[PDB]
């Protein structure tokens, strides 16, 4: 089992560099950095992380094909590959509608766009002169002027079609879920895509980009996760809420409280233990270990400790290293 | 007189950081970094520069509004402002047609786009929630989540209209020219724009983004600048070649030789001494000083030593520091 | 009033770099780093601080003349001056007997050694070829091979004689005290030394290297400072305890409790409010401001927030910046 | 065969960091940094190299037991081990008489001092509380307060006794020589020491710390080496000079010209081709490969490209990577 961790550039990069360094010392394999125009740049951030780490792999989790031309993304991830000595990996997703509305971006044909963008990027990184005339992406003789070395590409995917596409073209899949039921479905979609492309499905690093919260005190752990779990439930499609036996009505109820900023309600009972059990990996190290082994049995090969990671980051990272990674 | 220097990310960022540090030690005020998808990322590069410098101002010279959404540009330059302690400055231009053709980008309405992008960026950096519905740029409630501090914005401009627009909205103008005749025309355009906006024209940092080549041996200096002068002449609009008494036919002749890669012709006599005198600041420290003071008299407030800088960068940077900046 | 802050390399340098950066943003003038063989190297630590800061002054507080040959100290502080663009300042003291016993070092003639070491160091930094044949320090034609620029030298001093020597040769004095009574005596000593050397006593930056603990909640503040105050009282010479009306017997009682590790006694009443008032600057921002202005009236020109700084570092640094430095 | 490279801090650390990064990309295993009070600090330099590299091993080549108390050396190399993620290696030698004279340091019992210092350092790094009462080095309960991980220790040695001691206690030996004849003798000495200690002699990394100069043009190569070779000669014991048929007169001759600053002399005659063959590995890649394979057959396991490396460093580092390391 590979282990990764996620940091949001809502903190200065220098502070994140320390968490990433700590992760490297604790045995993590990957640190992933979110990309949203409203927080710090994903690349200046990756640059200070690369300078302050030595062996851990790093990369965006996930950037997209719309806020930056794919040639710029290729050049950027390659730059981080050079600075870090080949530890860069590219996480690309279609982007989320909310962020795009604010940016005045037309989310047009996510599927085709993403596939074309990844094809173009793989060719750039590969050193080829790129010429494309796709339904969304086009290049006429573009080419990088420095060498990239090898850069794995992971797709961010939730929907059945994106999952299938990931099995067809990605080296890994970052899935925003925490429960075995969700990965049971995801693994099948990835498998269909893998066969459709004729590649061995076990080639793809199926990873759980989970809401993670660990602590020796389980109630301290769940409390740190409630708000995040709330936002997850608020944005979960009916189909998913269904799968976990969670009243679809609870979504509106929670969306409401969030709209009103009534976090007192969220902590007060709105976030039920069922929501916590279905949308996060939390509790004591034992609780988290059990969930992790269930995911392993279903075919998950990398587990990423996503926000909040735990009540206090530094202590949680150490807990994970000592009580989990050291298996 | 302020002094700046330009570096192209066709060299690894670590090597550029040393040149930048040396420039800081030699008394330069600004280092500017070019932005082209085919070289290293302008931002990962600015990040390593920021970490290895302390007081010199830094920034892209120049990025654009098309290869990255303006919100991403705001976030990135603000990120560099945070890391460097407020030493970031933003250089924005409309971009060059050649690069955009390769990237499959429609250069649509450079003027309106650039104006709207700068208005949006100033608002982001300023901490406002941005809502726009311009003819090229739109945002719906977008807003940065961290504070930017103050970030001056410089426009890259060559054409009369861009120049006028810079006088109307920018804090400085990076003009790709080297001769007083060109700046005589540019200063008038900037002045028209400044009056059109009701601001004091002396607020804008009129800067000469020149082709610079300095050495104790003048012939070593001109030879280092010929190829660059060639590309400048090849892309100069008839109107400009005219102004310097350079046969407009020479442009085709040189464009030809460049197409065939016959640099032996370029060095052999195609680049005339007249072209060198009109499109570059080069020679010995005295020659360069004379030209610089001529530009100063015309109203130039910042001189940037652009490529090649000199036969060997390290020695040239020291020469400029010792024989020019120390006035 | 200048403001400084102290960090002990008992934390990794990367974590300290963030606190130092924060201090820079909060308006501090100096960050000082302690030097003891048992924690991280004072210089590798200053190196990562220099790379992650831009304007704040940095330096050891304080290193000494025994654990490293003075020529090495000269070279090291000059190396940090180069990397940081001239923000290095040298804090040198005679060293503490406890640390030296462990290192098997004979604390021989602190006074003469310190004076000779500082004379040699000033000459190295100044570019001179050094030749000395003092009663403790000797050099025969030694000389730095790179330029240092200017580096102020601060002496660490507690005793009347060291204080006098500081007034005679240092640019500043780091005094381990927090109460006006102690600085009343110190300022006289520094003045005697200043006159003995014929220099204007107001040239020296008289600074209070104080035990500092600030918080909106005063009791949270004093509790964070008790253990540190305990060790201060435990090591205070009878003369000093006397000056603050503190039973000299309390020193043994506290030393005992410390020996037995009975910190429950220290928190339980052993550390009296009188000890807290005489050996630390703590309480709410108002309490701290009052003490600071008392020190200012006595002639203190720099106040350093030494350990613990506050219940939690990050929050305390921000408190000091907002409720104190912004005067 | 392992490959290493040496840099002297007579250049700013930022510039060295690029050469080190390049070496990492070109396949070198080790970069070694010299330690002399007159150049930049060996540790601030190692700190910037560590931040700008990722996998290559780094360390002082070589520091000593006299200019810094061994506990400080332990703490410093441990600090670099932490920052670099365990890539630190310690090179310790007895120091050279010329540097010590200038520093006013009595070179007392190099052998016992070096052995005791290494024993103390291994114990510090190992986490032990150190107590020693040797004939040169003493400690009373000293102990590091942070964990070092593993740090190999290499000894710098030329003399037969130092070589024997290295075989007895070191993990590797950095020998200042370039010719098989010298390594034939050294390997025997190291073997005697290894048997005296009962360890397998093939445990020690016998390395040639050679004067190296490589270039497609053998003559520009040997000219780049003349100065370094001059200093190597003027410092060779007559036992050595005699070993290479070089007139023991040529040392006073060369030494004189050095004191005079007469480098024209060294370049135009005093440094003979006998001296170049005797004390350096230089010519074309083929010439260098032949010599390297000769050393390999004699038992050398690491070859370090020491100054000048080649006519121009950057090009030489690439030549070695391409035409030698890629074997
Ligand atoms: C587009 C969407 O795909 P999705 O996989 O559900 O996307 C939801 C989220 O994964 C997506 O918004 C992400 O980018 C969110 N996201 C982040 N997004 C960010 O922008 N930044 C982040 O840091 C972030 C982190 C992150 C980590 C992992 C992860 O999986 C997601 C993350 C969708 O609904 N797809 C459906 C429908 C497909 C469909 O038909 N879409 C197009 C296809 C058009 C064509 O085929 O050309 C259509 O309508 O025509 C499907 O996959 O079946
Ligand atoms: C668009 C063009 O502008 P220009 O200023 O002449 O363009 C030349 C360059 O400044 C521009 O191509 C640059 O971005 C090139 N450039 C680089 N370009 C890059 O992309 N990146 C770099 O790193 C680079 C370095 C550089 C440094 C400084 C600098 O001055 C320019 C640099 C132009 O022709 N403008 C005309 C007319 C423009 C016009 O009329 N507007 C639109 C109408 C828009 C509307 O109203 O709807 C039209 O032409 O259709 C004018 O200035 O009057
Ligand atoms: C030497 C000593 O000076 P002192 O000022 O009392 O020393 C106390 C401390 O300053 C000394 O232990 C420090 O180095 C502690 N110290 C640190 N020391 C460290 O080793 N590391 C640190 O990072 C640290 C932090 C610190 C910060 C500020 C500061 O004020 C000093 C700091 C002393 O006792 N001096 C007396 C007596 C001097 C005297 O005449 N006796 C000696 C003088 C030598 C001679 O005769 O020439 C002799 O005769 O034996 C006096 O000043 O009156
Ligand atoms: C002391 C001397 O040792 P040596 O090994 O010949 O020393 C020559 C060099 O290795 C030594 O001066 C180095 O520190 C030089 N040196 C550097 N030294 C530096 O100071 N800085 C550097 O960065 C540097 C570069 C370098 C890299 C590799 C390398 O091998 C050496 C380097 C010597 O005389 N050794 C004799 C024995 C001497 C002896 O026995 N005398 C004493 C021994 C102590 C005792 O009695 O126990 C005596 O018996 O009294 C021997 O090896 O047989
Ligand atoms: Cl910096
Ligand atoms: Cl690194």
């Amino acid at each position: 089992m590979k282990f990764g961790i996620e940091f949001v550039p809502s903190d200065p990069a220098l502070k994140i560099a320390y968490y990433a360094k700590l992760s490297e010392q604790q045995g993590f394999d990957h640190v992933w950095i979110t990309d949203h125009y409203n927080n710090r740049d994903v690349y200046s951030t990756l640059t200070v992380l690369a300078l302050n780490t030595n062996s851990i792999k790093i990369g965006p989790g996930v950037t997209n094909s719309y806020t930056r031309n794919p040639a710029i993304t290729a050049s950027s991830i390659a730059s981080i590959a050079e600075i870090s000595g080949g530890r860069a990996v590219l996480g690309l997703g279609p982007g989320d509608k909310a962020t795009f509305d604010a940016m005045g971006i037309a989310w047009k044909k996510p599927l085709a766009t993403t596939k074309e963008a990844i094809q173009a990027i793989r060719d750039f990184i590969s050193g080829k002169k790129v010429s494309m005339d796709g339904e969304m992406i086009k290049f006429a003789g573009a080419k990088l002027a420095f060498k990239a070395g090898n850069i794995p590409i992971y797709m961010g995917a939730q929907g059945p079609k994106m999952l299938e596409l990931a099995g067809e073209i990605a080296d890994g899949v970052l899935i925003n879920a925490s429960h075995p039921k969700d990965f049971e479905v995801a693994v099948e979609q990835i498998k269909k895509g893998a066969e459709k492309a004729g590649r061995d499905p076990s080639e793809v690093d199926v990873t759980a980009y989970a809401c993670f919260s660990i602590d020796k005190d389980p109630v301290k752990a769940v409390n740190a996760a409630k708000v995040v779990v709330a936002f997850i439930v608020a944005g979960s499609p009916d189909l998913v809420l269904e799968r976990h036996g969670i009243p679809v009505e609870a979504k509106s109820q929670i969306g409401a409280a969030i709209a009103k900023g009534d976090f007192g309600a969220l902590m007060g009972g709105l976030v039920t233990p069922q929501m916590i059990e279905a949308f996060s990996i939390c509790g004591t190290p034992d609780d988290c270990m059990k969930r992790i082994k269930d995911l392993e049995a279903i075919g998950v090969t990398q587990i990423v400790a996503g926000s909040p990671i735990g009540p206090a980051k530094e202590k949680a990272i150490k807990l994970i290293g000592k009580e989990i990674i050291a298996k």
